[PDB]
């Protein structure tokens, strides 16, 4: 290492919220020197120093009054002095108050390595431990930056107005580093997928589009090849130093009045693989790192919001001050965190403003629904249930457990579990009820990628490699080209044709983004639903029956109100709503009606 | 009818807490009449009358001046005059304060009728529709207080501190009326059982016994033969007039900000089935004739609580109002709800002093914890599934959703469900496991007659009858004999032996009954949690796998905390817990330790 081999964060801004800024600074006997610097608007607080002497960390303090610029940092001591300019960037017009995806967006979820080749000649880079292979489900596929920006249009084009790409941060393992969640270096896109600038394009190019940028990021763990492992700045920078301490998931321990301590330390400090190294967010050095970097990458790139892999397992006070901090810095951005229960309550305990049982505070705005996604994929695949739907309807009714349950994210499915389309058991029909049901609920909509031309994956078992098979027209010389429509089969067609048809008229619809919703319970596996507000209504009616089904739809008369019939959007044909409703044998429609008086 | 054919309540008492007491008299004519009495601390407030000249409403308020004595009523009207002698009774020394049932109490459940025969001669009533019948599974096998008053001995040894049984009240139907929930008289415990002073001695009995009464009452619904069918005092006593509106049990309606009012209605207003008229609790003369039957039951025969059947589907409102007079009258009592729901929130709603999103109150100290038994069951049952019992620690971690959550009712099952020991497969070790569980979780538990000596039934489609065979022992000739041993196998003796030694202790054990419970979450099927307070330990260790298992104690330290070993109680055995827990395949370990430092 040199004098000074790494400056995180390497520039800030002038004008964020939070004055403060700490700076790691690692190089050679670095820790060893004083550091001093002249600059107006910027004060140097103080100096702290590890038993590491690779590591320096200097307090700044930027005030208000400070302008746009750079300055020399300058280090004296051991008989040596180093000189590292520091730049203070402009901000954009209108940063801190950038609007975040809310309701009226729609999320495209790709894996940036198994979704578009756009430059081959980056599948291997020159140093890079990971060789690249295509034809292995753990390899690297060579999907890039380029191939993403390629084909923005298509994303666009489909309805969408935000992409979430799983991590782009460097992953330079041996094994298994397409996946992204194994960082390397927390400040560097990974040379396989482009630079730095080729992500912050990457925004802009989407930006022109209409569409905002969700990164993925892991604040929990790291990669076991991050170059902070040949050189540990603190003995507590890790979790359970060097011999392995597993976790064993027990995510309740930290909202559990019965709990013991051993679950609790056991969920926020055991590591998920041998290869993915525990921070340590207590202490305080991690802490600010983390916020820190998740902030510039924020500011840097333009990001319209983050994902946050692995939610739980970081330290709760941890995520209560990052959330804070970034909440502060970005008061209408929007965050979501993975929380991975099935439960409501569980899940419910991690979104800002719950009032807790323990008085736990938290600012994070969004978190996967992960219950929901569940109950309908179950009453989808349970063919003998008689009333499965049941298990949806009940779901939602438990949404007065959110503090805000209209700003969840629903996803009709992701990189970690079972296709869409084959937890529909490969049925076009209930498939599209999972579309409808998608893009009509009052949530955030979130879509996998491939799912709109049908991908198929297994149901059981762990074959994470078969959920994340490579796009069709990612690659050249791709048989089936999902962008052109090449290749392509009847149903595929179709299922992307449904997909742009309903996704595009959803950003049209502002009574599912903020209206109100009137569910009733789930009779013989068939079940209505209403959007509504003074503008527009939009009963979903759906037959979960391989028979053809008759609802009275005197039931319905408080949502109804005398409405004689109305247009499904999806055959076109319009439906008698006047005594019976009359529906098809697997069948789902969405009929627009007038504004209610 | 004569010119009182009833006055109801037929009496009461002096020095309630409620002065109010509203008579609802019926007889020929008896609302075209003027009503008037004599009696000091007794004021007649108010007469009402309604189109059915057969009923007349008479308000007293009974001052606490009041002294026990009887008096006239005399009605006025119609160029007639008629007496009627109402009695005031003084009140047993402490029955406000009286001890309801709780965390030290044990539940023994019986279904009257399937219990024992101790007189055959009651088996057939004259003027009573149904004829009993022994061989049909539907059918009056001849079960009463007599039956159940002779074997108070046998529930008091096997060390229940409850008695249960489900309602004893006039059930004149023509078909199914064993069980009890179809009430056509609520004044008059059915003949087929006894009398009602029969019923009186039952609680005394018991209460010689050092045993509590509880009574099983139903709000929502009546039986179709109930006496005021063919003479309606209003037209909305009974919910939906003449045409049959059966309910479909969407019980989240009254908890769901999404749910529609014909859902919310269909539920408290529907009927279970065409037999039983769904009451109108909104008529403020069916909520004050419920509300002053129910105490007078309880006055009378000196009940430690009740069991509240079928509790969501009666009036929200009313059952608010219901619950809080009757913890007015008897604030030391305990009512437990069957909300029969395996979500936490959904039964948690009805608890009292839960904070809830709509704003509702509730005095309703108990609740049947179906979702505790449906985890544990599912446990059990699962042969395949890996860590099975995880769904059970994840459900009591959510027991901070109850305001009360270790004053609920748990139980190793009922009337309503699969046998005990037929939900574990018919497999002795798991059974053993299901009733450890029930006896040392920090609940009030509940035990169901014959599960003692592993009563068989179906698991699966609907087979009421199957789970509400006749008790061994409790008929005349009967081939098995649970109550003397006799013609019992080997495995159903040691499975009564094991309810007798573990109930019997958990009377001694304050720990299980008040104090702490630390659990750990489930690794391989394995579960490990404990009992403390400073005077004791209990730790309960479960292996859910047909293959030995060791766990590391040092996980368990901040319970354990150096104890080197421990005696279980079961098999007497000396477990080491030094270094490794060793558990047989199987098995069950109930081990008692010093208190905590
Ligand atoms: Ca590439
Ligand atoms: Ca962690
Ligand atoms: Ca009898
Ligand atoms: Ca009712």
């Amino acid at each position: 290492p040199t004098a000074i081999e790494h400056m995180e964060p390497p520039f800030w801004w002038a004008g964020m919220q939070h004055k403060g800024l700490q700076l790691m600074v690692h190089g050679r006997d670095i820790g060893r020197m004083e550091a001093a610097l002249d600059y107006p608007g910027v004060r140097l607080v103080s100096t702290t120093r590890v038993p590491n002497a690779n590591y320096l960390f200097v307090d700044l303090e930027i005030g208000p009054e400070a302008q746009p610029g750079s300055f020399d940092i300058v280090f004296k001591g051991d008989g040596r002095s180093e000189r590292y300019r520091y730049r203070l960037l402009a901000r954009e017009q209108g940063s801190a108050q950038r609007q975040g995806f809310g309701p009226g967006d729609a999320i495209y979820q790709i894996m940036p390595d198994r979704f578009a080749n756009g430059d081959p000649s980056n599948d291997n880079v020159a140093g890079m431990r990971e060789q690249a292979d295509r034809r292995h489900g753990g390899g690297r596929h060579g999907g890039d930056i380029r191939g993403t920006i390629d084909h923005l249009d298509y994303i666009a084009g489909l309805g969408f107005t935000q992409l979430w790409p799983t991590p782009l941060v460097e992953n330079d393992a041996a094994a298994y580093s397409y996946h992204g969640y194994a960082a390397t270096d927390h400040y560097r896109i990974d040379p396989r997928y482009g630079s730095n600038e080729d992500f912050v394009r990457l925004s802009t190019e989407a930006r022109k589009r209409g569409m905002g940028l969700i990164q993925d990021v892991v604040l929990s763990h790291i990669g076991k090849h991050h170059w902070w492992m040949k050189d540990l700045p603190t003995p507590d920078w890790i979790n359970y130093g060097g011999k392995f301490v597993p976790t064993q998931h027990h995510r309740v321990a930290v909202q559990d009045p019965y709990a013991a301590q051993a679950d609790s330390e056991n969920f926020t400090k055991g590591w998920f693989v041998e290869g993915m190294p525990d921070l340590n967010q207590t202490n305080p050095l991690v802490a600010n790192y983390l916020i820190q970097n998740n902030i510039w990458w924020i500011e840097y790139a333009g990001l319209s919001g983050l994902r946050i892999d692995t939610y739980g397992y970081s330290d709760g006070a941890f995520l209560t001050e990052y959330t804070r901090r970034l909440m502060a810095e970005y008061p209408r951005l929007n965050m979501v965190g993975q929380e991975w229960s099935t439960r409501v309550p569980v899940v419910a305990r991690w979104q800002r403003g719950k009032a807790n049982f323990d008085g736990y505070t938290s600012h994070l705005p969004s978190l996967m629904d992960f219950p929901l996604v569940d109950a309908m994929r179950n009453a989808l695949s349970k063919t003998g249930e008689e009333n499965g739907l049941n298990e949806v309807y009940e779901t939602l009714s438990l949404d007065y457990l959110y503090p805000e349950p209209q700003n969840l994210v629903l996803f009709g499915g992701n990189h970690d579990m079972a296709r869409m389309f084959s937890a529909a058991g490969e049925d076009f029909d209930r498939w599209r009820m999972n579309l409808v049901f998608l893009m009509t609920m009052p949530r955030i909509p979130q879509f996998y990628s491939g799912d709109e031309i049908l991908m198929t994956s297994t149901v059981k078992g762990r074959d994470d490699a078969s959920y994340r098979r490579d796009f069709p027209g990612g690659w050249a010389g791709d048989k089936a080209n999902a962008f052109s429509g090449a290749g392509l089969t009847s149903q595929q067609r179709a299922a992307q044709d449904l997909v742009r048809k309903l996704a595009n008229w959803r950003k049209n619809q502002p009574v599912i983004h903020n209206g109100r919703l009137m569910h009733f319970g789930p009779e013989e596996n068939t079940w209505v639903y209403f959007r509504y507000n003074k503008d527009k209504r939009i009963m979903v009616a759906m037959n979960n029956n391989d028979k053809p089904m008759t609802l009275p739809t005197a039931r319905f008369q408080e949502m109804l109100k005398g409405a004689p019939s109305g247009v499904d959007f999806l055959s076109g044909k319009t439906v008698g709503l006047g005594r019976e409703l009359r529906l098809a044998p697997k069948s789902v429609v969405v009929i627009e009606l007038p504004g209610l008086p």
